[PDB]
């Protein structure tokens, strides 16, 4: 019961690093927004340094109010519990080209390649802004949003935003198992263990050589994709057709050699017939650090639902969500083994949005990007 | 701290009447479903017929196994608790068209007429045949939501699907206070009370004098409204002038010249002035029983958010639903007094989807609609 009602009843960590966002249990449900500075503040480099350092300021100041004491009365949140609600501030490389901060990119902050699979639409990529918001309820997440953009409408304009949902602490028979997804896999049993060196060696900038790049050391970059899921097509497959494709069990999540959830993936495991016990093109042979020379990200994703499109098909999927030191060491490289090398899983995905974003560390009584922008 | 989890950790009542989705608590998320028969299955009234008695008799039993053991293994919703899951079937007048049961429609199924505020889009309104699904968890509603669709895929097309949201009981302060919606107004103080004549005197239809009505003795009737709130329009007033719009106070919810939520509106009260203290045009006046010769409705409404349209504006409102025996003595008269006769809240709102459906009673062993369509 006491894990059933801290989600919702606790307020979050504010002091988590970089940002609140990435440690910590994660919400239940999440709004991403991506922001691109107005056209009406690109009259030169200054005049969008200045839009920027102003909406940056407001959105802290206003961050800082909402993780202490939450949305204010007179909101859709009022008689509401905190709801370990959680802001977050991150900078896309495009925001740094329009003030006139090129030589301030750091490499890891480079566009990310285009990769064989590719099916995005330009109005769901990239951004100049970007604000993860998320709680454990959705009164209080849409209250939180409210406020925020109210805050930047002067400055910029919403680019793209999506809406994600896991299952509710409250709802969890279980409130320490790993959350399933909409295909209705265990996601997230091979993260890095969140009190471990292998989450900060995974998750956290390395320190900057050039003083130019240090504003992003104690950081993390994130990547985002929207992965449309062919649900009609998976609800086709029996259990053991889903099963092969990923590599793991829907029942246990075990390995498909193995017995529990936490049993390890081995990969040279051969079957009776001299063939592999984890399929040559199964999703989690092809996403481990063993078959990438190493590249690993910690993964904090959502499920969403946008209804129906106007082909018929239904746009629901996984709100891909992955944290990394340097992109080149985590998501790039196993993306490219997943789209080139066959993953199982491209038959029933579609990558129709992207985004890189660099999610500095917070420091007192500064604002997240402000020794970059002043 | 029971009440924050009863919502989560319970099954619905699967026995209240009409059906599931109108008594008890409401769960904080809701999808609304309407359904049109497929073009394929319309050669003649026999063929739509047969198709409405597949789907029908389809969703009725997969709504018996929800109801009795939630949504199966490997489905999305597998390791969590029932999350008071509900399933609720409505059936359209165009239904009964097209199934060559025109005499069998009651006059309280006659389309809603237009009203002189409408903004209705044509692919957002009216329907076939509905499934409203509730539950206090999002995953486990979309497991439901997936599995019921699934099931409708030979005989009919979705026309279009909303999803909706409360604040969840885990979050309140306390469980038992009326919720808010996005304009941060508290929502529903004036329903009748559930266990009172009143209540079933307001939503039951009234006994058919015609046998080929009395399909929809014990049933209800449903409006659904889409209407889009000008939420930064609204952020422009301050906390009197909305309160004034509306004719309830902010923080108590009381009736302007009240101190109590719960004390009366006083539509004849006068200030010192002379002037009414609830005003001419506030929302409560108008939509008041008594300004509209006794016409009462039970409102069982979510909030939406559907993001941002393509000019930029703020897709986000109130997924309004009234319940009533006849809507000609609910809500017809009182939208009609909202859109003629000046209600504040107007300057507002814009209502941009509308459906009816009759929501018969559940019987043993058949199915909703089944002797109306066998
Ligand atoms: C909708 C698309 C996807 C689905 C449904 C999916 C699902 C899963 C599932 C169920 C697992 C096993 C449980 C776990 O360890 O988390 C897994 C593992 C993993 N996935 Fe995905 N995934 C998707 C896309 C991606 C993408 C785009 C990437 C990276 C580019 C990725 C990287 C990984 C990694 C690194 C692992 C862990 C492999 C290991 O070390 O054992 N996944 N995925
Ligand atoms: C987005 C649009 C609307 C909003 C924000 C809104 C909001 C509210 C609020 C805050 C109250 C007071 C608390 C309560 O008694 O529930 C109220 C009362 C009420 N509303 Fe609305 N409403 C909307 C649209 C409508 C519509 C379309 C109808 C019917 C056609 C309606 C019918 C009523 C009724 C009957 C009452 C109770 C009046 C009484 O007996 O005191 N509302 N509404």
């Amino acid at each position: 019961a006491e894990e059933r009602l801290r989600m919702a009843g606790q307020p979050a960590d504010a002091a988590a690093t970089p940002q609140p966002g990435i440690t910590g249990r994660a919400p239940a449900f999440v709004h991403v927004l991506s922001f691109d500075l107005a056209d009406t503040v690109r009259e030169n480099t200054g005049t969008a340094r200045e839009a920027a350092a102003t909406v940056l300021r407001s959105w802290a100041e206003l961050a800082t109010r909402l993780h202490e004491d939450g949305p204010a009365e007179g909101t859709a949140a009022t008689g509401l519990l905190p709801a370990s609600l959680m802001v977050t501030v991150g900078l896309g490389g495009s925001l740094l080209q329009a003030i006139g901060a090129a030589d301030r990119r750091p490499d890891a902050l480079a566009d990310l390649p285009e990769f064989s699979t590719d099916e995005l639409r330009p109005r769901w990529c990239g951004g100049d802004l970007l604000l993860q918001i998320g709680a454990e309820d959705p009164m209080v997440l849409a209250a939180a949003a409210d406020e925020l953009v109210a805050a930047s409408t002067r400055t910029t304009t919403v680019r793209w935003a999506l809406r994600g949902f896991r299952h509710t602490a409250a709802a969890a028979r279980n409130p320490d198992a790993t959350p399933r997804n909409l295909m209705g896999q265990i996601d997230g049993t091979a993260n890095p263990a969140q009190d471990h060196a292998l989450f900060d060696r995974t998750v956290t900038a390395r320190e900057a050589r050039d003083p130019a790049h240090a504003w992003m050391d104690g950081g993390s970059y994130l990547v985002i994709r929207r992965i449309r899921m062919l649900l009609d097509e998976w609800r086709g497959l029996d259990v053991p057709a889903r099963e092969r494709v990923l590599g793991r069990r829907l029942d246990t999540g075990a390995p498909l050699g193995g017995r529990k959830e936490t049993d390890p993936v081995v990969l040279t495991a051969r079957d009776a017939s001299g063939r592999p016990v984890i399929p040559e093109d199964a999703h989690v042979r092809l996403a481990n650090p063993e078959s990438n020379l190493g590249a690993r990200m910690f993964r904090r994703g959502y499920s969403y639902d946008e209804g129906w499109r106007d082909d018929g098909v239904r746009d629901a999927g996984l709100l891909f969500m992955a944290w990394q030191g340097d992109p080149a060491t985590g998501f790039v490289p196993v993306q490219r083994s997943l789209a080139d090398r066959g993953d199982a899983l491209n038959r029933y995905t579609r990558h129709e949005g992207s985004a890189l974003f660099a999610v500095p560390a917070a420091a007192r009584g500064r604002y997240p990007g402000q020794d970059l922008v002043e």
